[PDB]
C-alpha cells in the first residue's frame, strides 16, 4: 500500500515536498501523525474563475499576486500557490517569493536550499500550463471531478459577478486551458526569493534561483518515487543530524537511532 493510498492522498502540495527536501521521512510522519458546505467541485472552480482573471490583470496591469498552480508532475499531481508574479522594466516575467523571520538572521543554507526547491517547483508547474502540457483530463485523472454535477450557486455568483458566465464545469475547464496556453503568458524567467525581518523590515539576503530543468526534474523524479511507493523513505544525512535536535518525531526516528 503505497504512503499516497495510506495516507489517503489524492494529490500533493509544493510545500510537501520542499519540506520532503528538509528531510523526507519528517515530512512522512507528518503525514502519518498529524499535530464541507462547498464541494471540490465548486472549490476547483473558484480556482479556475481566479485564474481567468488574473491572467488579463498579468498581461494588461502587469502584477498579481496568489496565482494557483497545478499538474501532474510523475504520476503524482502537484498543486501549488504562487506569492507573486510580475514583469520587470525589461519585460521578464519574474516570481517572487517573500520569506519573513521574526529574528533578525542570515537564512541556513538548508533553508535557502528548501525555499529554492520550492520556487523552482513553481516555475516547473506553471512553465507546463503555459505551454499547454496540463489538460483538464489530467485533472480529473487525479482530482475525481464529476463534471456533469452542475455548479453551486456560491460559483455562479462568483463568476457573473465578473461578468463572465459559465456554462458547466467542463466548459470551465476549457476555457482554462485555452486561455492559459492561448493568451502569450511566456515562461518565468526570473525566480527570486527575498528574506525580511518581520519587524524592522530589514533585507536579509536575496537569492536569484539558477533554474536548470534536467536537475528539477531529476530531484522530483526521486521524491515522488517515494510518495508512489517505490522506495523507503529516507533521514537527514550524517552532516544534517542537528535537524533532530528540533524534530517533533526524533524520540521515536529509527533513523536518527540508526
Ligand atoms: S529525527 Fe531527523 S531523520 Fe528522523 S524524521 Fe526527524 S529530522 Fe528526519
Ligand atoms: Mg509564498
Amino acid at each position: 500500500l503505497s504512503p499516497m493510498e495510506r495516507f489517503h492522498l489524492k494529490y500533493l502540495y509544493v510545500t510537501d515536498l520542499a519540506e520532503q527536501n528538509w528531510c523526507e521521512l519528517q515530512t512522512a510522519y507528518g503525514k502519518e501523525l498529524p499535530g464541507p458546505v462547498t464541494t471540490k467541485e465548486d472549490a476547483w472552480a473558484i480556482k479556475f474563475l481566479n485564474i481567468l482573471l488574473l491572467i488579463p490583470t498579468l498581461q494588461s496591469e502587469g502584477h498579481i499576486r496568489e496565482f494557483p498552480v497545478f499538474g501532474e508532475v510523475e504520476g503524482v499531481l502537484l498543486v501549488g500557490v504562487i506569492d507573486e508574479l510580475h514583469y520587470t522594466a525589461k519585460g521578464e516575467l519574474e516570481l517572487a517569493e517573500l520569506k519573513t523571520r521574526r529574528r533578525p538572521m542570515l537564512p541556513l543554507e538548508a533553508q535557502k536550499k528548501k525555499d529554492c526547491f520550492q520556487v523552482s517547483l513553481y516555475k516547473y508547474i506553471f512553465d507546463a500550463m503555459v505551454q499547454g502540457k496540463v489538460t483538464p483530463a489530467s485533472l480529473i485523472h487525479h482530482t475525481k471531478l464529476c463534471l456533469e454535477k452542475p455548479l453551486g450557486p456560491s460559483v455562479l455568483r462568483h463568476a457573473q459577478q465578473g461578468g463572465f458566465s459559465v456554462k458547466s464545469l467542463g466548459d470551465l475547464m476549457e476555457l482554462v486551458f485555452l486561455s492559459l496556453t492561448l493568451s502569450d503568458l511566456p515562461v518565468i524567467d526570473i525566480l527570486k526569493i527575498e528574506y525580511i525581518h518581520q519587524e524592522t523590515a530589514t533585507v536579509l539576503g536575496t537569492e536569484i534561483v539558477a533554474f536548470k530543468e534536467k536537475e528539477v526534474r531529476a530531484k522530483v523524479q526521486h521524491y515522488m518515487a517515494y510518495w508512489m511507493g517505490h522506495r523507503e523513505p529516507q533521514g537527514v544525512d550524517v552532516e544534517e543530524a542537528w535537524k533532530c535536535r528540533t524534530c517533533t518525531y526524533a524520540d521515536i526516528c529509527e533513523w536518527r537511532k540508526g
